[PDB]
């Protein structure tokens, strides 16, 4: 008879699962966001732009130059939402926690931080000890959720791997034992991908994972020091694969989260950056063929840009005049996107 | 030990509830549908119209009068869905069943069948012993759901009341004791309404209620028999009130289902017209809704409110001679969304 609790507990969750993917689907599946960051004490003598916020999801930006102002015309863009200099980390996390539950439910996620250097990706994805980013929160939420699922029969296992992509070249950031990795078809799924030779530790709790994350950062030997042309010009893919198994019932749940702290989008490899973009738009257009294998980064995420996959995308921008010319570019991508979702 | 687990059930269900309403919301909350009925053996020599189906949620009608249709511009309308002559009762019910869940979760529902006489309203809401309508299936679905809910701690209680509105006059279809009934502010909710003197039976199962529905139908002894300007000119409000109580937790769930079998739409109309206004008035987020301008809009005031969910069926006849009317029916729909 208590089977009727556990069995119906198995059933309410099954229904909860569909309502949620349905909500997810109507809401989007490929949402684009914008994040604007407050200027720093070391930029108090820096020139801004004029941020006009027409409604909670649209924003127009204008060059404080009254002269150039004439030939530029208009600069107005909308998104599924917009975050302004007073928007907290916890704010941005609201837009993400749902996708986290989708992964536990068996769907692949992809959160990308994108923008020109200085914009705020690293701050967004990782954050800082004072105000943690998406990844740190994602982990806590992940372990909380997992904890509960036990009472339902599901035993979850997390499998983390951390790497970097610098010039169409992959780097395990968990080992210094310099090897040669390759993106290849997963043995039990020609559609899933697998990286050969990566360190794939199985997280034991927020701790063990915070560590691993630290390690990955160090081994990144982040020479943001001298000629940093490296870190600001390379992709950082953190992947957590969630494997849920229900014995005495069978069937498993497999969903993966891919937290990409993208390279800076500025100008004078871009092989990926550009390629990544094409792929994204190519989907929105239900295009027949997506060039996933045209770049190490799209090949690697191929299985999470798929059909049921859900993608977040943050465009970070600096509220500064000198940036402006870039700041606009970052947004245009956002504008070119939603023009396809039409 | 169950006290750590079953609580997760009340806790789980709770979240299902929150999500369903979220889906309901994005979907609509106020959806307008369209049903076209196929011609009968007694209409084989009747003139149809040109039913163009541009996509599964849009359709264009046209006067076979190459003469008239060349003088009108067009005849095109889209709904949240459209059902054609081949659409079954079970099809329509799929559009409804979700709202039945909302009811049990504590929201107010309203299903309206609407159109010119002879279009399909009575068929849709009540149906026939062969192909039952929305109301019959709502009761079955309502009792199944209830039956499972027990295991979650909730005890549900249904409370039916059937009435008719003829000329801004309310008739209790469950008693022949001819009394005077009034619409007034509920005691424990000034926004809620309560009719005085209505028989309010507490349904015990599909039977008890099917019975009551029959009674209600007999006690309707309309003039459709001898002077149809009656039945086909009055409103039939069936109302099931769902009250769920969770003891050893407190908290109750109060929701109602209002099944309205509207009166013919051809140009009394005090209500039918008013009803229309009110509907549209909501889609426009208007400041003040004139709920008390008609007997129907005042009875349903609480089930058209904020959270409230509303389904609107516009039945139409596939006939040339109905044409001019069939377009008016669709214009209302053209303005809703
Ligand atoms: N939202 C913010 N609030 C406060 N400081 C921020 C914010 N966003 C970015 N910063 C600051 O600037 C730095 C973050 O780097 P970032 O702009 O993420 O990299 P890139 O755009 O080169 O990938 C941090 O040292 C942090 O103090
Ligand atoms: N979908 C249908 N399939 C078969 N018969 C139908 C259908 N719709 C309506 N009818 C028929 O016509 C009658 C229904 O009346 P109705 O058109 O609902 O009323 P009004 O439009 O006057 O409110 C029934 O006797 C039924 O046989
Ligand atoms: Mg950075
Ligand atoms: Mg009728």
């Amino acid at each position: 008879e208590l089977e009727t609790c556990k069995e119906q507990l198995f059933q309410s969750n099954m229904e909860r699962k569909e309502l949620h993917n349905t909500v997810m689907d109507l809401r989007g599946n490929i949402r684009v966001f914008c994040r604007i960051r407050p200027p720093l004490e070391s930029e108090e003598n820096r020139m801004c732009c004029t941020w006009t916020y027409h409604d909670e999801s649209t924003v127009e930006l204008q060059s404080i130059d009254a002269q150039a102002k004439s030939k530029m015309g208009q600069q107005i863009f909308s998104f599924d939402q917009v975050f302004h200099p007073l928007s907290s980390q916890s704010d941005i996390f609201e837009m993400v926690s749902p996708l986290i539950q989708s992964a536990l439910d068996g769907y692949n996620i992809c959160i990308f931080a994108y923008g020109q250097t200085g914009s705020g990706k690293t701050y967004t994805m990782d954050g800082v000890p004072e105000s943690v980013g998406v990844i740190p929160r994602t982990v806590d939420l992940l372990f909380d959720s997992i904890r509960g699922y036990r009472n339902l029969g599901w035993e979850y296992e997390i499998k983390a791997t951390f790497l970097e992509i610098y010039n169409e070249v992959l780097y395990d950031l968990l080992s210094n034992e310099q090897k040669d990795m390759e993106i290849r078809m997963a043995k039990n799924n020609k559609n899933d991908i697998y990286v050969s030779n990566i360190t794939e530790e199985t997280v034991l709790d927020p701790n063990h994972l915070r560590h691993l994350m630290h390690t990955a950062k160090m081994n990144r030997a982040t020479a943001s020091t001298a000629g940093n042309e490296r870190s600001s010009r390379s992709h950082a893919v953190t992947k957590l694969e969630l494997i849920g198994r229900h014995a005495e019932k069978q069937e498993i749940s497999v969903g993966s989260i891919n937290l990409v702290d993208l390279a800076g989008s500025e100008s004078p490899i871009n092989r990926s950056l550009s390629e990544l973009t094409n792929v994204i738009l190519a989907l929105l257009q239900k295009q027949d063929h997506i060039p996933y294998r045209n770049s190490k980064l799209t090949h690697l995420l191929m299985p999470s840009l798929g059909g049921n996959s859900k993608t977040l995308m943050f465009i970070n921008v600096s509220p500064f005049q000198d940036c402006f010319q870039e700041s606009v570019k970052s947004l245009r991508f956002a504008a070119s996107v939603n023009s396809c979702k039409m």
